[PDB]
């Protein structure tokens, strides 16, 4: 029994939580020692989750968010649709 990063945020609705959940699972860091941005405790993962949360709350769409994180952090981040 452990908490995950998602457990640490105050979402505005259950739908908003689930959007975060999907985004953090589908955005990956393929060279990272832990490639799962939902599970990693690496500083980069906390940064990405923080940004995804911020953008959800700004009213950005799923599409806009993916584009931002990929275009802004392409040296480590990659979109891997399911």
């Amino acid at each position: 029994g452990s908490h995950m990063a998602i457990d640490t945020y105050e979402f505005a609705s259950d739908a908003e939580r689930e959007r975060f959940r999907n985004l953090t699972q589908e955005l990956r860091c393929p060279k990272c020692q832990n490639q799962d941005i939902a599970d990693s405790n690496a500083p980069i993962a906390a940064d990405l989750r923080k940004q995804i949360y911020g953008q959800l709350q700004q009213g950005k769409s799923d599409g806009e968010i993916v584009d931002y994180m990929v275009a802004r952090y392409g040296d480590f981040v990659r979109y891997k649709p399911p």
